[PDB]
């Protein structure tokens, strides 16, 4: 059309933080439309947007946020087919050396395995891991970001991956 489709933005959080870091992202897409929701409401509404945003905090060792986690059978029944999917983490990679930004995984199988295509993977310079789950083809699978130690990286962070998503939005 003569402009992308709409964005849909999924949420998690439990302390706030996913929160402001979905307003950063709604601030850089000002001019383009999006909807956005907190999956807390469920997740049927993926199944209406070609382009997403799926954004989780981590927690119980690089889970997603329970509400993720309760839909993932849900979310496993959409076609992705189609679909343009560009995954957020949240967390902390000093405390959680093994399993940072982790949540991101579990939402990158089910898109790649019903259809989907995840853009938008990231570097890991900058980042310190002991070990990780959330890397492929070298690459961060998804934007990480990390609130807690290096909040000042993140309005850059979102803003580059932004742009670089919004070239393979339909
Ligand atoms: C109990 C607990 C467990 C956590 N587990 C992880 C983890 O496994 N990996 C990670 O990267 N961050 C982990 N975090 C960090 C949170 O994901 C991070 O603080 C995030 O910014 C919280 O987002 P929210 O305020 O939107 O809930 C954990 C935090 C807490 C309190």
């Amino acid at each position: 059309g003569s402009f992308m489709k709409t964005i849909g933005i999924f949420y998690a959080t439990l302390t706030g933080t996913t929160v402001g870091i979905v307003d950063e992202i709604e601030f850089f897409l000002k001019k383009d439309d999006f909807k956005t929701f907190n999956v807390k409401n469920g997740v049927k509404e993926i199944e209406n947007f070609e382009n997403l945003i799926l954004v989780t905090p981590t927690y119980q060792v690089g889970e997603a946020h329970a509400a993720w986690m309760n839909n993932l059978k849900k979310l496993e029944e959409i076609d992705f087919t189609g679909k343009v999917v560009g995954l957020v983490g949240l967390g902390n990679q000093f405390a959680f050396g093994e399993s940072f930004c982790g949540g991101i995984r579990y939402l990158y199988d089910i898109v790649v395995k019903k259809g989907g295509k995840v853009v938008g993977f990231t570097s890991t310079d900058g980042y310190h891991y002991e070990e990780t789950s959330i890397i492929e083809n070298g690459k961060f699978i998804g934007l990480a970001l990390d609130e807690e130690n290096q909040p000042n990286l993140t309005p850059k962070r979102i803003g580059d991956w932004i742009t670089e998503i919004k070239k393979e939005f339909k």
